């Protein structure tokens, strides 16, 4: 599975 973006820390959007 994706990943789900668990913070600023990782969610490269």
């Amino acid at each position: 599975s994706k990943w789900i973006c668990a913070n600023r820390s990782v969610c490269p959007i």
